[PDB]
């Protein structure tokens, strides 16, 4: 345990704040579809593979980092593990060749760590695979041949396919967080996995977060009230990212005299609500970036990367960094993947914006990025009656794109469901964004018979909005 102490200290160092350790709200977990974190690995004969289905922005990354902090502070798995390695998939190549040791040695504080004494005992090692989806580039069952040597340098996709199929440190423990969609690629790999669902806050712990954001007990009460009276923002705030998006927007209108109000009905109109809360001159550049980034599988941007797309004289430094960027290690990423997809979407709808027919030929593909929010938003945006920023929008070029989205929904509504995505519900979400009734009802035609997969009460809404638009008398 000479080095174990040094390693644990380093882990407390990196994982002590989300991006201190204070505003964390207990997210809801459900096994076999309420599990204590410690009890996860315990047998039903022990477990070597856990997977957290997590919706984007539900705090899967935070919940991970917390497990790291708690263990790194002796709170949980003191007895079960000697080492927890946090792998941020976002960062790791899938083409680069590397060894399990090379990948491991990066997790460590010092430069030449005792790697051979770490692997000594793998039954005491847990890898935290954070955002299996955030992996950039293709991934397919086809990949081979599978590796069996930790010291051997395969290219990332092989190496991980080998680690996940438990061929590399078989009796390692492994905890993968992932988006629901990316479960299709990953389901086959898993060695007898234990599935867990991150659900986000409850109604209670929805309250809890507001009074953890709002320093003043009154400013907190007045700004949770909005969200009971509003229906969308209540349903919509079981999700933590929204909660933040919402309360960072209730805080400069907490600055101004504007008696608090957000009458937002759609996800797009909440992003755009918050997007405006932080307000132009370099607007074109951001959207330029995100849409090369999504297309070219880059979630992390270097300074150099930035100077090309725009900010030729220190725009990012002041204008954007405040709330729309995060700096990692010298490299920069958007405060969330979604906001990237947004500007990537929003990039196709502006004053002189590329070809849209391209995007749709490959919707729901892993390697080009799922493009869930790429699509989903630019229905809620292209919407004619849906602002101020509405200006930067090209009024004329909008119903260029609006007229093909309907061609593509039509295709997808009544096929043999060749592709998995879009599952009907996603099209409903596309449709609840594109709030224009006439467009919705017309699309509703194309569905012969509908099919519901309702988990949460947000699902219930988006669905039950579209249902009545269906009727053809
Ligand atoms: C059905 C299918 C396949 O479209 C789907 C299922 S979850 C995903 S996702 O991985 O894209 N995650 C999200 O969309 N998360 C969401 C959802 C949401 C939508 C639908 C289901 C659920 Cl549970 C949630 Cl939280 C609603 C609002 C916001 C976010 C993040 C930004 C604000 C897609
Ligand atoms: N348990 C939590 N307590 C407080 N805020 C949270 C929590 N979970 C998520 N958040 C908020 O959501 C944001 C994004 O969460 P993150 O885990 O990065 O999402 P994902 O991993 O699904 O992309 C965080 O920056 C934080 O503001």
């Amino acid at each position: 345990k000479d080095y174990r102490k040094k390693y644990r200290k380093y882990v407390r160092s990196r994982f002590q704040c989300i991006e201190l350790n204070k505003r964390y709200t207990r997210l809801r977990l459900i096994k076999e579809h309420p599990i204590k974190m410690e009890l996860l690995f315990d047998p039903d004969e022990p477990v070597h593979t856990v997977v957290f289905q997590g919706a984007a922005g539900i705090g899967k990354t935070i919940l991970a980092r917390k497990m790291m902090l708690d263990w790194a502070s002796g709170t949980l798995y003191q007895d079960r593990f000697d080492y927890l390695f946090y792998i941020h998939c976002r960062e790791v190549s899938l083409v680069t060749q590397r060894s399990l040791g090379d990948l491991i040695m990066s997790c460590c504080p010092d430069p030449n760590p005792p790697i051979h004494k770490i692997v000594r005992k793998p039954s005491r090692i847990l890898f935290l695979m954070d955002g299996f989806d955030e992996l950039q580039g293709a991934f397919d069952e086809h990949i081979g041949p599978l590796c069996t040597d930790w010291q051997k340098a395969e290219r990332g996709d092989i190496l991980l396919s080998s680690l996940i199929r438990k061929k590399l440190l078989p009796e390692a423990s492994l905890l993968i967080t992932t988006r629901p969609v990316a479960l299709e690629k990953l389901q086959h790999l898993l060695d007898h996995p234990r599935h867990v669902e991150i659900l986000g806050f409850s109604e209670a712990k929805r309250k809890e977060y507001f009074f953890k954001y709002f320093s003043d007990e009154a400013q907190a009460r007045a700004a949770f009230s909005l969200i009971q009276e509003n229906e969308v923002l209540f349903t919509m705030c079981f999700i933590p990212l929204v909660c933040w998006i919402v309360c960072t927007g209730l805080k400069q209108q907490m600055e101004s005299g504007k008696s608090l109000a957000q009458t937002s009905k759609t996800t797009t109109a909440v992003y755009v609500f918050f997007l405006s809360s932080l307000l132009c001159a370099h607007l074109w550049g951001l959207c330029s970036l995100a849409a090369d980034g999504i297309w070219n599988q880059k979630i992390l941007f270097e300074e150099s990367d930035l100077r090309n797309h725009g900010l030729q004289k220190a725009d990012v430094s002041a204008f954007l960094r405040m709330n729309l960027f995060q700096k990692e290690v010298k490299f920069y990423s958007f405060i969330h993947m979604t906001f990237q997809e947004f500007f990537a979407a929003m990039y196709y709808l502006l004053e002189e914006s590329r070809d849209v027919t391209v995007l749709l030929e490959n919707y729901g593909k892993f390697e080009k990025g799922y493009l869930i929010f790429v699509v989903r938003f630019l229905f809620g945006l292209v919407n004619q009656e849906r602002s101020y920023l509405e200006k930067k929008l090209s009024c004329k070029i909008s119903q260029q794109i609006r007229l093909e989205l309907l061609k593509w929904i039509e295709v997808k509504a009544k096929a043999k469901k060749l592709q998995i995505q879009p599952s009907q519900l996603e099209l409903f979400y596309c449709l609840y964004e594109m709030q224009e009734e006439d467009f919705v009802q017309r699309a509703m035609d194309y569905f012969p018979k509908i099919e519901i997969n309702l988990s949460t009460r947000m699902d219930h809404m988006v669905s039950s909005f579209c249902i009545e638009n269906c009727h053809r008398v």
